[PDB]
């Protein structure tokens, strides 16, 4: 199981496909869902008032040093994040740290 199954590079940056679980002890990557092609991300925020979406974006903006926006799944557990202006190679390097 590699992170490459959860990423693709468009003209704008990298779309990182995640599957979240809120109410977690710590925001962190906890796995890879090999069937869905998504990174399993625990989010230390409640799923109310957009707080889990905010925490998710904050985590990845800090990790990648780039603006992160939700492009699909704002009200789903399965969310696609656009990491603007970054390459897939850079995203893989940072996910593997
Ligand atoms: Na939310």
């Amino acid at each position: 199981l590699y992170f490459q199954g959860s990423l693709r590079e468009t003209s704008e940056g990298v779309i990182l496909s995640v599957i979240v679980a809120p109410n977690a002890r710590e925001t962190k990557i906890v796995g890879i869902d090999g069937t869905r092609g998504r990174v399993k991300v625990n989010v230390a925020a409640p799923p109310v008032k957009g707080k889990a979406n905010k925490e998710l974006m904050k985590f990845f903006k800090k990790l990648f040093g780039a603006e992160v926006v939700i492009v699909r799944g704002e009200t789903s557990r399965e969310k696609d994040l656009l990491i603007k202006g970054i390459t897939k190679k850079e995203v893989i390097e940072k996910l593997e740290l």
